[PDB]
């Protein structure tokens, strides 16, 4: 019985509405200035039906919300989440919340589910695009491990339990797949710096959403990269969630970056089930992570894309949000461009499949450079700016 | 999952907790949780999270998250308490001393001394602390306290400026003035917590003449602050103790009650601030001391706890230094402000003979 209580008490804090002296009205966050998509549709009502309510894992809903409260803006490009999952248990348990996020974000109704797999590369029209625009391709995805806490409550066991299966699995990738795990612990910095300059490894744990949320709990603990010979196929292991799946590559061949990743990700989600271990999946919206941008096929696919004339268009900004692409910077998330350079990528996660929304990078890349070109040459693009 | 499956991997840190952690103390403490919610884990996090300290000092790396942390986990935080304070589990810690007219010196020179500053926090009972306390508790606490506060009358009197309703602009000059406390950045203070829905609940209370002064849920409840430029330590504790004295009456009056426990004095989120919960500092200009390869020796040896210009997460510029006394526990306030005045007196000597050319070996305490 004592476990019970440790295990409900996880989050260590204090629980205002268990002995009495506060309605939730006393704790309703204060979203004024607040500019993300938790303050967007975090409502008081919802706040008093779910502020009391715990998972079987210890998860509070305010353990979720926190990093929304704590980040009304943004120095970069894009509106911000402001929210987490801090278990398998945490979308049921307040459902009537996380369903309005997952809207505004994937433009994915409560009554809608997520569709079958598609990673039929040869399915795909174009994706490889003229070097001069296109820098270099990324295609990214993220996978939880089943019946473990996510990386904002995951305690230190569970993160070393993760490492383990994990970096245990990819030891049984061959070929040109096969390749070694090289823990953060050990890592030198200017190897660690080197390896983020190069675009193949996670930050420094400095960002917003990566310490107000908790994952960077007890590093480097349990943080570690795996690569191929070639350094083409790569995992991250206990950033932001337990497994970043990453096939990239320098130039503009997407198509082959997708024939990659398609290839890896098959056997990596076919070891981790033949070692015993499932992926954290839910029927109605696929596959489950710390944030809600990545779920469903949580795949994000970019591109470096140097824009020098459509950058300082006006509508720059507004065709991107039509054509339902993210806009980031040259070393990334936390990062503005370079040189005139943007990553550029899907937005949506939830609600289509890998092909799919590989396509709409790809036919919306197009546009983006056909648009370029336009302008160079003195030229107005109104009219292929979708309405 | 077993204790010894969590148990932290402290191979680099560098800090008290590391120190006194012990895998036996883990596995007894870590399924224990305090009447408020409060975990181990959750008081030694800070640590865990914190090997190593780009500024001054070996950092305490744990911290209190209620009133009742103390005491769950006593065992563990008796062993950091002495490491600090040099003071025993057998031990006590003496009554008040506020009395600045039994005060030798106190009154350095203004060539050497830019100013002087003392302070102490105080956390208000029935309530959690910074690290583990809800939005609920925190409007609380400053509802209470700045009511009380409106109680002070005389030269003391000040107002109360919310954090909330304050512009960035204010707030940056009253930083760079080193009245208010930094923003949000310290890792003490974000990785222990203390700046959840930053800054609800915060604000600063000041009189006009802008030399007292108190912090309202930053890490502590309440910070109670008196400073002025020049070197008179002995004015600025005459202020400090006068306010101090109203404000805990005030507060008494209020029927509010200060968290205190008979043997170690008054009780805040860091182990390095209890019993008198003091830090009386002076602004030293050292420029041929400095260089010395036995300076940060002697400090240690005079219990002078060394800091930069801006405040702990600062080095020093401008050869000037944050020089302060070192414990709190265990001595009275009187005893302490004489321990910093008697460690400032000797190195102002020393950096005088090296000045001269001379030299400072036998200055060096023994
Ligand atoms: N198209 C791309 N080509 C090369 N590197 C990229 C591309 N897109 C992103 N990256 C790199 O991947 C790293 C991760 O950035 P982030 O936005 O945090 O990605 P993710 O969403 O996969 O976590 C960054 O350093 C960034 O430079
Ligand atoms: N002796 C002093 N004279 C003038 N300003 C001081 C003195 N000591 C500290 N300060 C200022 O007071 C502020 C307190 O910050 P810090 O030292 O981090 O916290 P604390 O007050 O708890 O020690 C800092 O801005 C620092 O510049
Ligand atoms: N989780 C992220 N890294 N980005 C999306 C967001 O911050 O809302
Ligand atoms: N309480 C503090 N702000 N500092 C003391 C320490 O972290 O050791
Ligand atoms: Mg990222
Ligand atoms: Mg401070």
């Amino acid at each position: 019985a004592i476990q019970d209580y440790f295990v409900k008490n996880r989050v260590g804090h204090s629980k205002p509405w268990e002995s009495g002296k506060f309605k939730a009205a006393d704790n309703f966050p204060d979203l004024s200035k607040h500019n993300n998509v938790m303050a967007s549709q975090l409502t008081k009502e919802l706040y008093e039906k779910y502020w009391d309510k715990v998972t079987p894992n210890g998860v509070t809903f305010d353990k979720c919300i926190q990093t929304g409260v704590d980040n009304p803006g943004n120095k970069f490009y894009g509106k911000k989440t402001g929210c987490v999952f801090g278990d398998e248990y945490s979308y049921e348990c307040y459902k009537e919340f996380f369903d309005k996020c997952i809207e505004e974000i994937h433009h994915f109704k409560p009554s809608d589910k997520h569709p079958a797999p598609d990673l039929d590369h040869n399915k795909l029209v174009g994706g490889v695009f003229e070097d001069k625009y296109v820098k270099s391709c990324r295609i990214r995805c993220g996978r939880s491990v089943k019946g473990v806490c996510l990386p904002p409550a995951m305690s230190r066991a569970e993160r070393r339990l993760v490492e383990k299966v994990v970096s245990d699995a990819l030891g049984g990738l061959k070929g040109d797949l096969a390749g070694k795990y090289y823990p953060l612990t050990t890592m030198n910095e200017k190897d660690q710096e080197q390896l983020i300059e190069d675009h193949f490894l996670f930050e420094k744990p400095t960002g917003a959403l990566l310490t107000t949320s908790g994952c960077a709990r007890d590093w480097p603990d349990g943080r570690g990269i795996w690569h191929n010979n070639e350094k083409n196929f790569l995992v991250w292991i206990n950033e932001e969630d337990h497994i970043r799946v990453i096939s990239m590559q320098k130039g503009g061949d997407l198509k082959a970056v997708f024939s990659r990743f398609a290839r890896g990700l098959l056997e990596v989600e076919r070891l981790m089930k033949e070692c015993g271990h499932g992926l954290m999946h839910n029927d109605r919206l696929g596959y489950i992570c710390t944030c809600p941008t990545n779920m469903g096929t949580v795949v994000r696919a970019s591109v470096h894309l140097r824009l020098a004339f459509l950058e300082k268009h006006p509508r720059f900004d507004e065709m991107l949000g039509k054509l339902r692409l993210g806009k980031r910077g040259t070393g990334g998330e936390s990062s503005l461009a370079t040189d005139s350079t943007y990553d550029i990528s899907n937005w949506a996660r939830l609600g289509k499949s890998e092909r799919e929304l590989v396509q709409v990078l790809v036919d919306g890349v197009n546009l983006l450079i056909a648009c370029d070109k336009k302008l160079e040459a003195g030229q107005s693009i109104d009219d292929m700016i979708p309405k």
